[PDB]
């Protein structure tokens, strides 16, 4: 059972697109997510990107960036999520990871409907996905 304000299909997930001057670099958004017991969100599969999709369309959040939990780890593992759980299931925008001019260490999710993902500077602010 996933809190009556999470999104579920199992993980549950929440959604956080908030004032113009209110987003997060990506270690500040690990914190909040984790400041609840959660993480930054990872997407495992198909069901669970479908799960953060409606939860997109339901808010109106469209065209947003979102942090997920994705993180560089050392040269060897290239990208893990944020527990250190491993990248599987992936959905990369075309081209990516491309880590451009070489300061590219964390992952965000583009809200439309191919749901990809970009790695990008972490001191960006974006908004964010928690799961718990
Ligand atoms: C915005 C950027 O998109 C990918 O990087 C591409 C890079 O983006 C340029 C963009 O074309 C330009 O309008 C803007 O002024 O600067 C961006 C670089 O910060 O353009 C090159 C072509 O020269 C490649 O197409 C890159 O893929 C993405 O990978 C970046 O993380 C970032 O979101
Ligand atoms: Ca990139």
């Amino acid at each position: 059972a996933c809190p009556e304000d999470w999104g579920a299909s199992s993980l549950c997930f929440k959604l956080y697109a908030k004032g113009k001057h209110e987003k997060k670099t990506w270690f500040e958004s690990r914190d909040f997510c984790r400041a609840l017991g959660g993480d930054l969100a990872s997407i495992n599969n198909k069901e669970e990107q479908q799960t953060i999709w409606r939860l997109i369309t339901a808010s109106g959040s469209y065209h947003k960036l979102f942090w997920l939990g994705l993180t560089y780890g050392s040269p060897s593992e290239g990208f893990t999520w944020s527990d250190g759980s491993p990248v599987s299931y992936e959905n990369w925008a075309y081209g990516e990871p491309n880590n451009y001019q070489n300061v590219e260490y964390c992952g965000e999710l583009k809200g439309d409907p191919t749901m990809s993902w970009n790695d990008i500077n972490c001191e960006h602010l974006n908004n964010w996905i928690c799961q718990i």
